[PDB]
């Protein structure tokens, strides 16, 4: 598109809009940081000669004047290039008119609410023809494949296909979607943010993806065409999204667009501990405390699981006497010897033969509490006491898995090696994480 940009400013959003097609070309979040140590908004949508990433809508269908085929992209007219929202005003409208030939009326209205991340792109048509038109509205997510873990792609939303994804390398390898589907949602991924396009009507949306080539993914929907008929007007809705990808928030919006955060397939243990965790922070006031209470919490939940295997382990130092008489009376038998070894712990019926149970019973509570603090938008960049100032990144000193360490060896072959191991392993995790097992670690010594 060519003609002019311009600017729509609220508390939370700093948009970039071209009047030709009325496309957001840019769009940046003041209440985000752009990176750690930076006095730089957040930068969503971007069009530069190394990326893009935009937000484009318009009308379609025969008589729609995006269609290509009623000739160039609309060139919309507005009465200034600044839009600001005022501090008495709780919402911001960003009319836009466009007026054919034929003397037919098009008007596009953005509307922006205060702290609001969810931008309404509303339609007014007024047919002053003779015959009726036929038009349908449309919303496309576009961006660059590869950037100048976590998912980064597309993602949609239907009656029957509550949720979805779709990885741009289907889209690069020009497998497209084409499903159809009455109301629902399209999006684009990244972490902590999200792009979405949310259809008002009463009609078939269908649903696409496509490969615009030069590495350029998009994925769009277009609504079922509606009938304007001469000397009346017609209306044409849907909702933008472009923001963080807070969970009570885009519920407010749509249904199942909540689910663009990624928790992976330990999704159903990620999500209760989150709303668990923002529980706590509601009267708490903070993120790191409220991780060393839900740390004490799920501990204590887990109270008889752990004093179980301990009732276990405590008796095989009891029978570690048996076993080495054992050795000494089949000799240097595998066989016999581990399966009757292994038949005593079963008799005796305590030892689950599983020192490192432990280990593997934490391997979901990792997974599922990393998953949460390098998922949620809220732990961006949340601060904690001390020299902690970010919660989803690792401790910058390193200092924290060093902490986690020495709280491990003071736990009293490869197990005299590994606490240690476990400072290089924790390194790379984030400091919450490392916060709930230092915490977690704690307990036991506190147990002691």
């Amino acid at each position: 598109g060519q003609g002019k940009l311009i600017s729509v400013k609220t508390d939370v959003l700093d948009l970039t809009i071209n009047t030709r097609g009325g496309d957001v070309e840019q769009a940046l979040l003041p209440a985000y940081p752009k990176e750690l140590n930076s006095t730089q908004p957040f930068q969503l949508l971007e069009t530069s000669p190394q990326f893009i990433y935009q937000a484009q809508s318009g009308l379609t269908g025969r008589d729609g004047p995006d269609n290509p085929a009623n000739g160039p992209r609309p060139l919309y007219n507005v009465e200034k290039d600044a839009y600001v929202l005022a501090e008495g005003q709780n919402e911001l409208q960003v009319p836009m008119t466009y007026t054919d030939a034929a003397g037919n009326t098009f008007t596009k209205t953005f509307v922006l609410k205060r702290g609001d991340y969810a931008v309404n792109v509303n339609y007014n048509v007024q047919n002053a023809g003779e015959k009726p038109l036929e038009i349908s509205t449309f919303g496309q997510l576009k961006q660059s494949i590869t950037l100048p873990h976590t998912f980064r792609g597309a993602a949609y939303s239907t009656p029957d296909e509550k949720y979805e994804k779709y990885k741009f390398d289907t889209i690069a390898d020009n497998e497209n979607l084409n499903i159809s589907s009455k109301g629902g949602w399209v999006a684009m991924l990244q972490q902590y943010f999200a792009t979405a396009w949310i259809p008002h009507n009463d009609g078939t949306n269908n649903f696409y993806t496509a490969n615009l080539g030069n590495g350029i993914a998009a994925i769009g929907y277009k609504s079922q065409p509606v009938l304007v008929q001469p000397g009346q007007t017609g209306a044409m809705n849907s909702t933008l999204w472009v923001g963080p990808e807070i969970q009570d928030k885009m519920a407010a919006v749509a249904p199942h667009l909540d689910l663009t955060v990624d928790y992976g397939w330990l999704w159903f243990i990620s999500q209760p501990l989150f709303k668990l965790l923002k529980w706590i922070h509601s009267f708490v006031g903070n993120w790191g405390f409220s991780i060393i209470i839900i740390t004490f919490i799920v501990r204590g939940i887990m109270y008889p699981l752990t004093k179980a295997q301990y009732t276990s382990m405590a008796k095989m130092r009891m029978l570690q006497p048996k076993i080495q008489a054992m050795r000494e009376r089949l000799g240097d038998d595998k066989q016999r010897i581990s399966q009757e070894m292994m038949a005593l712990y079963k008799a005796e019926k305590v030892n689950p033969l599983g020192g490192c149970f432990p280990l593997l019973i934490q391997m979901p509570i990792f997974l599922a509490l990393y998953y949460m603090l390098m998922g949620s938008v809220e732990l961006r960049q949340a601060p904690f006491a001390l020299w902690i100032h970010d919660l989803s990144a690792q401790d910058p000193y390193y200092i924290l898995p060093i902490l986690m360490g020495v709280t491990m060896f003071f736990i009293q072959k490869i197990m005299t090696f590994m606490p240690v191991i476990f400072t290089v392993f924790f390194l790379w995790f984030p400091s919450g994480l490392v916060l709930y097992y230092i915490v977690s670690n704690l307990v036991t010594i506190i147990q002691q």
